[PDB]
């Protein structure tokens, strides 16, 4: 009576494990990347920073925020796949020359291209990631690939 | 006894799936879905005439967007705004002019008509579109609108 | 007794998880996937040459579309019709000319060749495309076709 109910529940949970694992692969193809506990997903279109940031937040995530080389490499795969540089979440909008996450926390990882960040024209407060994975500071009003993290 | 061991094992398995799946729900709905209550809207991201749109949703195991409250209507409008394209709703007055019904044939429980609508303009508007401002307008079914299904 | 309350609780949780998962699965497949039996096809929605397409699917944990029955073929055909783009299948006769095999090296168990196919045209066609009518043609692997993976 119990041992039988438990057997049935075991069957249900085993099915769910199999079905969920299949579904994860389907979901991530072709626009997602799983790295550790984080998932990057591209919207597959470009927006200016403010609009990109709102899209991610409204979706219950935030803009791509790579915090290690492995996360950066995973994000880089999407950028390469779409062949479009992407916005990161980080900006020095508050204090010029100091890049912060959306929390106001200072950077725990960076991958700046040589000579960057350079605030070119005195007006680069957002960050793009190139197909080579390197970062450049860029004007926030430019349109870049939208990639959120969950 | 061994029935207890199995339970605590299962509890761990269900907790893992619950956590893992919660993350995937958010990932899935970005950028083309909107959850509202127990309903999920999902856009195909392109336009079709009504008959084609209706068939796409039905074959996918759902139906055309059928907002049944202000909340559902606002959630749908978010997609329409995001895509910048008016969308078809499920409801028509094809059977009885002036009487809009769901695919089931049930009368409307909610509507958000723009002022003066529905007006059966030209004597030939039996479908319904939702605009970027959330308001509804009867429109010819042969026109192409954003395909948004509900599941 | 307490164990019974726990089994009861966990089963309600699992059944709620089952229902939510089933809903999210329908949403996931619309409009770029098709489920048939235990298999799921999903298109990337762009074209690539065969080697590039095959790598995309392998890297994603699946393989190129490999229809093994009329039912599987028909499900795949829906996606091809939807995108209006012929797709590559997984199968090649690269090893032994005229002998098409799955990635494992197994001989075909099902085929749906268009009349006169496979013909190895130019004496150089070792990949397989599926047309919008669901029929197959051998095609040079260097050509670009719709990417559809199976999982
Ligand atoms: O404006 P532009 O000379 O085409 O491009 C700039 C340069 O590549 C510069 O090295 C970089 O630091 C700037 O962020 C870019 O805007
Ligand atoms: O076709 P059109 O004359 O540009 O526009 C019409 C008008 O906007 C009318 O107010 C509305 O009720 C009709 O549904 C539309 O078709
Ligand atoms: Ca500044
Ligand atoms: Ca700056
Ligand atoms: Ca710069
Ligand atoms: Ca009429
Ligand atoms: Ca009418
Ligand atoms: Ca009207
Ligand atoms: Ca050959
Ligand atoms: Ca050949
Ligand atoms: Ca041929």
């Amino acid at each position: 009576s119990l041992r039988q109910q438990v057997e049935a529940l075991q069957g249900q949970v085993q099915h769910l494990q199999a079905a969920f694992s299949q579904y994860k692969k389907v979901e991530l193809f072709p626009n997602g990347q799983s790295v550790g506990e984080k998932i990057f997903k591209t919207a597959g279109f470009v927006k200016p920073f403010t609009e990109a940031q709102l899209l991610c937040t409204q979706a219950g995530g935030q803009l791509a925020s790579p915090r290690s080389a492995a996360e950066n490499a995973a994000l880089q795969q999407l950028v390469v796949a779409k062949n479009e540089a992407a916005f990161l979440s980080m900006t020095d909008s508050k204090t010029e020359g100091k890049f912060t996450y959306p929390t106001g926390e200072s950077l725990v990882y960076s991958n700046w291209a040589p000579g960057e960040p350079n605030d070119d024209g005195g007006s680069e407060d957002c960050v793009e990631i190139f197909t080579n994975g390197k970062w450049n500071d860029r004007a926030c009003g430019e349109k870049r690939l939208v990639v959120c993290e969950f």
